[PDB]
RNA sequence: UUAUAGAGAAUAUAUUCGUUAUUAAUAGAAUAGAAUAAUGUACUUGAGUAGAGCUGCUUGGUAGUGCAGUUUGAAUAAAGGUAGAAUGAAAUAUCUAAGGUUAAAUAUAAUGGUAUACCGAUAGAAAAUAAGUACUGCGAAGGAACUUGUGAAAAUGUGUGGAGUUUAGCCUUAUUUUUAAGGACCCGUCUUGAAACACGGACCAAGGAGAUUAUAAUUAUAGCAAGAUAAAAAUAAUCUUUAUUAACUUGAUUAGUUAUAAUUAUAAGACCCGAAACACAGUGAACUAUACAUGUUCUGGUUGAAGAUAAGCAAGUUUAUUGGAAGACCAUAAUCAUUCUGACGUGCAAAUCGAUGAUUUAAGAUGUGUAUAGUGGCGAAAGACCAAUCGAACUGUGUGGUAGCUGGUUCACAGCGAAAUGUCUCUCAGGACAGCAGUUAUUAUUAUAUAGGACAUAGAUGU
RNA sequence: UAUUUAGGUAGCUGUGCAAUUUGUUUGUAUUGAAGUAUAUAUGUGAGUAUAUAUAGAAGAAACAAAUGAGCCGAUCUUGGAGGCAGUAACAAUAUAUGUAUAGAUAUAGACUAGGGUUUUCAAUUUAUUGAAGUGAAUCGGUGUUAUAUAAAAACAAAAAAGAUUAAUAAUUCUUUAUUAAAUUAUUAUAAGGUAACUUGAUAAUGACAGUAUAUUUCAAUAAAUUUAAGAUAAAUGAAUUAAAUUUUUAACUAUGGAUUGUCAUGAUAAGAAAUAGUUAAUUAUAUAUACUUGAUAAAAAUAAAAUAAUUUUAACCGUACCUAUACCGCAUCAGGUGUCUUUGUAUCAUAACAAAUAUUUUAAAUUAAAGUAAGUAAGGGAAUUCGGCAAAUUAGAUCUGUAACUUUGGGAUAAAGAUUGGCUCUAGCAUGCUAGAACUUUUACUAUGUAAGGAAUCUGACUGUUUAUUAAAAACAUAGCUUUUUGUAUUUACAAGAAGUGAAUUCUGCCCAGUGCAUUUGUUAAAGUUGUGUAAGCGAAUGUAAACGGCGGGAGUACUAUGACUCUCUUAAGGUAGCCAAAUGCCUCGUCAUUUAAUUGGUGACGCGCAUGAAUGGAGCAACGAGAUUCCUACUGUCCCUACUUACAAUUUUGUGAAACCACGAGACAAGGGAACGGGCUUGUUAUUUAUCAGCGGGGAAAGAAGACCCUGUUGAGCUUGACUUUAGUAUGUUUUAAUAAAUAUUCGAAUAUUUAUUUAUUAGAAUAUAUGGGGAGUUUGGCUGGGGCGGUACAGCUGUUAAAAAGUAACACAGCUGUCCUAAGGUAGAUGAAUGAUGGAUGGUAACCAUCAGUUUAUUAUAAGGGAAUAAAUCUGCUUUACUUUAUGCAUAUGACUGUAUUUAGUAGGGAAACCUUGGCCUAGCGAUCCCAAUUACAUUCAUUAUGUAUUGGGUGAUUGAAAAGUUACCACAGGGAUAACUGGCUUGUAGCAGGCAAGCGAUCAUAGCGACUCUGCUUUUUGAUUCUUCGAUGUCGUCUCUUCUGAUCAUCGUAGUGUAUAUGUUACGAAGUGUUGGAUUGUUCACCCGGUAAUGAGGAACGUGAGAUGGGUUUAGACCGUCGUGAGACAGGUUAGUUUUACCCUACUGUAAGUAUUUUUGAGUGAACUUUGAUAGUACGAGAGGAACUCUAAGUGAUGACCACUGGUAGUGCG
């Protein structure tokens, strides 16, 4: 046979792999006072990046929801929590919304970068100092403290509600997120591209549900599923 | 010009260069003599080695013959290694590993010489050289013709002579021979069977296919013979005859050996020409496909969603304007290819021409630059496209790849003359053994003998 | 001394001729060698010798030697030259005097890619030779970069006119300018305005989407004026052409205190209007606003300034010419190739015409046929056809008017009507647009351009894309819906990878037994330790079907009929909601209705559905479609049935001048035999213009291509998988791993294991074992066979028949059997009337047991069949293990292994008194090599244990004298085969068709007017079979259209004869092939069945007539859909839809044309009696009545055929409007 899409696809990436910002927000061993400059866009994400200025330096930030230009912010330790201000995990109660956590201390920044995704707080646990988070996923994720996040839901809003109803619209999302659009099915390919191609009719004739036994190019279907079908 | 010179060239129908035989100059090498320089003390022995366990390659080496990866890793001459089945033990022989140098006898190109039972311009190297040239391919690469005198055949022109219009050419017999009577389908080839409506062949010249080598055997000839011989080299072995047997136990005997020639068998490209394929090493995105960067992309009409303004009727609701959204509608230039199954169909053209059709601000069209290569790339998916080639591209090598299968195989006369049947076979388009044939040889009561016969006698059988 | 022998394919042996070179001997030649061409002699023949002509330098013979040693063929290799043939195919403007007057076709001009002297001139005839020609501080390159080699179109210091040369000119020359660098002369270091700001007085940027509307800057039109030009027989308030001169707004500041603008949306207490003022007005590739987006629209090098002057200061490379007859397609090729500019009329444009500019020289003609294009048609209007394929009708603009359905947006420009010129005026305001009125005519968008319409069904939601060169679609994509993996992402769950269905509306039923997937607690390798112990995986349990998939059958029960209800086999569950003879139903052209004169078609209903059915998605149509199918209206040469005109090729002339093909073709036919369809062979019948020209497609099984279909080959390739053998990747053990201290557990102070802490290590790996592993790699996938496949094994053994009186012998011929059974069913000694029948005997019967008599093989002998045995080879009783060990030989049987079985020398045993018998079954069947493994007996080496050898058995190949082995190809390839199928032909006639002989009976009695049972004998090649003789280096399949000819087994028409013939109307028989046999609906049809009509719609042949005559509907390559089968690639004589039809110019045949005139005669060949009907005969003959003819005589008509233009109709580059 030949070599299949999936296989393709992933050494078209080694020869131009695709670019994105990755902000990150300084440390500083006190309290400052920082103010916001400008709101711009970027080509691949949909969430508007801000630049903020600490101590006559200019960086980027993710956006909370309410800002704008010219507003001040403080950046510590220890600073009052609320909205769009930057402070230690410990400090803030039961029940709000945080969107920038680091694993570990003088990190930039790992959990939350999307806009419209946010994460809750649970707890807090004084013995060994740990706070239990919850992600957006909807997995219950224990953190340790010391580690210094953002307070806010992040912005951009529910992008998710109205359809690509033409076909253009979903040909400028693709190309510009560099992901390969459109998608043949593998059923109507012959038996050399794809394991369920060929036949008289269309169909598969092979069970769908594969093992992660298996190596790694005979992957592909539905892989190592504990379960299939609608619940109800 | 007799000759230490009769090897060979050149001129014309008796002369020269040389051969033969002698010297000189320069460079290099070796041997010997004479002279100049020079001479003290020296007790070293080879470690992450040799060897074991597991694992892979190599050799004739069989249970290592040799080498390497990983783990482990000794003794120092009162010591260690080896001795053609395995391990353990013992005697007798014989050697001392793990550091270094080394002439001669030996193998073969480019470059220059000397010879020959080799070829003589379709031969000999691809090239008698303005030849690795002209010319072809994007590229790796491919690669010819032509000497000087004589003037054959195929195919034609002019002149003279002759027959008839109902019959090409050939054989026999005839001075009615440019006619008469008899005979006579076109050759080669597979085939039970060919003039066949079975295949190859329009015509002339030149070229063109069982030769060579190794190992065996039979026949003819030559030298010596209980022995036979040009092995390498310089001025021994082998065969008669391993005497049998697995071995022990045992054992005389078919004139040979060395060469020359013809035939047969096996292996070498192997009588000549012919596949679809496989591996090694390399070249292409100028056509066409996809992504990225930078540029360019003619003109006229149709329809009427949000938003906004007024005038009526009385929380609102009818009428008239303004406005110009949409993968909305229609045409020219540009683009594509539904139908006539129109034209053409040794074409204008290795895919064109005419009428009729479809198409319009976009998921469009197009120039240049960078990226993607053949068990690989690209793909709105037809196995489509990757330089007129794609269900695995193109160029060179292994390569004169293998063929139980088609085709061809070159002079005369004389003697002799077949099979298409039995058995075994992954055997049925093929092989081997038996049968039928040919050639040569020795010998006579195996004529006191034989017979695809008859007669006399003794019998077998179940149509 | 052949009085005896002599043919011969495949094949074997002997005697001889030809060519090139080598050693020795003998000889020739310039008064002429070798070669070549004609004769003569000689040899049975391969061959040799001589003579004459030509030419000019070396060659011959004998005895021996070495081979690249003798051509008609190979679709053989290279060169030269024929026929067809001067044939096909192409090129062909006018002038009596000209560097001109006319005609004709074509839009034209600049930068780049490519070309490289083609440029210009001279001389000689799109050629040859020779000279000359390209001038740069400001026109390109050289510079910067596109997130470790990138731009002649992105970014960047600066110029224009006017003339010169045979050819260069933003480059030479004249005139007026600009940039940068080096040297000179001179100098402000700050003023002014309340403010916005003005003047020498620095630190700025390169730099960035698309669409719509409003400005009318330039420019261009239009007008006026001034100089010039060209024409008209005439006439014209003065025409036509050329050159120039002219035709307030936006920000900001100061007062002010509440209104105000645009074509549209508005702006203002974060200060409107109105005043006073300061900056600018970006030149159409601009300015200001508005609109669309899960798209927000590149990088880097790069900076200073006042006034005047100077310069042998500004380097290197290219600057000719062509834009298609100077590029690429082998070419002076109807193809292809980036960008820009271009005048006048043109009331939306388009189309068309004219300017401008560039090229160009001389055959004929009122006449062929058949072609390629363009026109017109009386009457009928789809009757032609698979199908309205091709053509025709409609169309622009203004005004009325507009339905069912609906996803409320659409349908819609629906459909259906009416109007349109020219000239003279009137009326509006926005001043070039729109309404109305009068007059007039061979009536008005129509030169060019410009929608036929309506009603239904199947399928796809829509815009979009695709097999460059036979398929544009119902295939692909798409939004929408759903499932799954990942919390250690250069990117971070509204994100990143993997799959299925296919817009909206309404729904998405049951099954976890099978195969997969996930989660959790019996079997299983190596390495290490004195020794021992510990792996994943497999197996078991629980979940999961928008995972692969699946979703039965039989019996009774309420006048007939049916079964709400009941009983019953099993299973994982037994197809629910829906839908249908549908693209899915074989029987099948299902049943009913409707559409038509007539329907296998279409639509609506019915359902025990061969084989429908729910995201392998079911149901459904609003909008959309060069998709598939049926019916109405209009329209028409598609047809009845064809006719006429023009142009270009063709026919006639000159010039340039080929190809396919060719065994021999010298005239053609009927029959015969033959390799079963002859141009040539055998018997018969026949042509001929002085040697032609133009047509045509019957034949040469015509030409192209070593058949793609089918079979064979111990020949291949692409693809799949539960085929055989393995491997990359990955999971899990063991051993290697920095030191230290401590804790805990397991084994016996010690050995193991687990876990924590510190820093003194921390490049991050290495060596082995087990499992998973079509993601990959090699290779295989028997034979016989009345073609192969499916079925059987006729592939190993045994008996009887075929089988023909010695031995031997075939068929997918006949009837059968075999891979077993037995410690007794083996060995031996002895005794013995078996099976059955008759007559009797308490319970006792057809049949229980006991006696008597008879009893030739009927009984038994393990088994298939055949053979053998009656003091028995059978049944009983006793005793035993010959179901042995060693020397030699034979028979099936052979040229030959393995096997079965008879016989011998010498031992050791059993039965018997002894003679004798015994090496497994009474005889003919139950039969297996080389290599390797296991066992038994002998011995062999310095020593123990082991290994290796000779001898005998067992383990086994059933394809049985013996490889280790699954499929598919419609994407396919190679070598071959008429040794072998699908089509024609040939022998045969079971089947098909057409007739005969005899006479039981029917017919009111009567066999034969007309029929005829049970049986029997034939012909024809017209159905379908059986066989495989000719073709696989090719003979073009079914049906239809057009056209000719032939047979009798006669449908009418003609002549006779029977009758169960009164007339009329029938029916049967004999002679007879002259002439007729005609129109439509449905289906690809042949066949079939209806409507209508007539004198009568007869049966058939000619390669199942006829494709270089046509068409292409089905069948039959590569796209695709449904149903059934297969795990899968795939398959289906089950159903659909789309799919390139080549070549005549040879020979022969056929139609015409081609022999000095003028009058005729004879012979030969063709052709030579079509059919219906009115009136009279006549309401007559004949008949109870009803009814109801004929001979003959007049009047017409249809079908065919030969001519003609007085009348009518069609046509018309002849003629007029
Ligand atoms: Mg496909
Ligand atoms: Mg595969
Ligand atoms: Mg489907
Ligand atoms: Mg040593
Ligand atoms: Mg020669
Ligand atoms: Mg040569
Ligand atoms: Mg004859
Ligand atoms: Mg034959
Ligand atoms: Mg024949
Ligand atoms: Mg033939
Ligand atoms: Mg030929
Ligand atoms: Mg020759
Ligand atoms: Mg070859
Ligand atoms: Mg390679
Ligand atoms: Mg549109
Ligand atoms: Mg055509
Ligand atoms: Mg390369
Ligand atoms: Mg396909
Ligand atoms: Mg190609
Ligand atoms: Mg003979
Ligand atoms: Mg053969
Ligand atoms: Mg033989
Ligand atoms: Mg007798
Ligand atoms: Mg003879
Ligand atoms: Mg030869
Ligand atoms: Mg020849
Ligand atoms: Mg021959
Ligand atoms: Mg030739
Ligand atoms: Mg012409
Ligand atoms: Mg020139
Ligand atoms: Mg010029
Ligand atoms: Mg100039
Ligand atoms: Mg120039
Ligand atoms: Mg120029
Ligand atoms: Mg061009
Ligand atoms: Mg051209
Ligand atoms: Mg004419
Ligand atoms: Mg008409
Ligand atoms: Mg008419
Ligand atoms: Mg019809
Ligand atoms: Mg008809
Ligand atoms: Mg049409
Ligand atoms: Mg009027
Ligand atoms: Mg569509
Ligand atoms: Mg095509
Ligand atoms: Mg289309
Ligand atoms: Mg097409
Ligand atoms: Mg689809
Ligand atoms: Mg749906
Ligand atoms: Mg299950
Ligand atoms: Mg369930
Ligand atoms: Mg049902
Ligand atoms: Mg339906
Ligand atoms: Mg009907
Ligand atoms: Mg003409
Ligand atoms: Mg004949
Ligand atoms: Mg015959
Ligand atoms: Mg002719
Ligand atoms: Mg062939
Ligand atoms: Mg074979
Ligand atoms: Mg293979
Ligand atoms: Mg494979
Ligand atoms: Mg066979
Ligand atoms: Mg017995
Ligand atoms: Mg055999
Ligand atoms: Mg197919
Ligand atoms: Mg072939
Ligand atoms: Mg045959
Ligand atoms: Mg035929
Ligand atoms: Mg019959
Ligand atoms: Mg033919
Ligand atoms: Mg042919
Ligand atoms: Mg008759
Ligand atoms: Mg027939
Ligand atoms: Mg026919
Ligand atoms: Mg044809
Ligand atoms: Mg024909
Ligand atoms: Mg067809
Ligand atoms: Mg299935
Ligand atoms: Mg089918
Ligand atoms: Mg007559």
């Amino acid at each position: 046979g030949k070599v299949t899409r999936k296989i393709r696809e992933e050494t078209k990436k080694l020869r131009n792999p695709r670019k994105l910002s990755s902000p990150k927000y300084p440390n500083f061993p006190e309290t400052t006072q920082g103010t916001v400059v400008d709101l711009v866009h970027e080509r691949g994400r949909g969430v508007p990046l801000a630049h903020v200025k600490f101590n006559d330096e200019i960086y980027s930030l993710i956006a909370t929801e309410g800002l704008y230009t010219g507003q001040t912010i403080f950046i510590g330790d220890n600073a009052p929590i609320s909205i769009g201000n930057i402070t230690k995990l410990k400090n803030v109660p039961g029940g709000m919304a945080v969107h920038s956590i680091e694993y570990d201390y003088e990190d930039g920044g790992c959990v939350g970068m999307t806009g419209g995704a946010y994460s809750t707080v649970v707890t807090h646990r004084e013995e060994t100092n740990e706070t239990v988070l919850g992600l957006p996923s909807g997995q219950k994720k224990i953190f340790s403290s010391e580690v210094r996040c953002i307070v806010g839901v992040p912005s951009a809003g529910g992008i998710k509600e109205k359809p690509f109803l033409k076909a253009s619209v979903a040909h400028y999302f693709n190309k510009a997120h560099c992901k390969k659009w459109p998608r043949v099915r593998c059923v109507a390919m012959n038996p050399v591209d794809h394991k369920f191609g060929g036949g008289n009719h269309q169909h598969v004739g092979r069970p769908t549900t594969i093992s992660k036994r298996r190596p790694h190019a005979q992957l592909m279907g539905l892989i190592g599923a504990r379960r299939t079908g609608r619940v109800k």
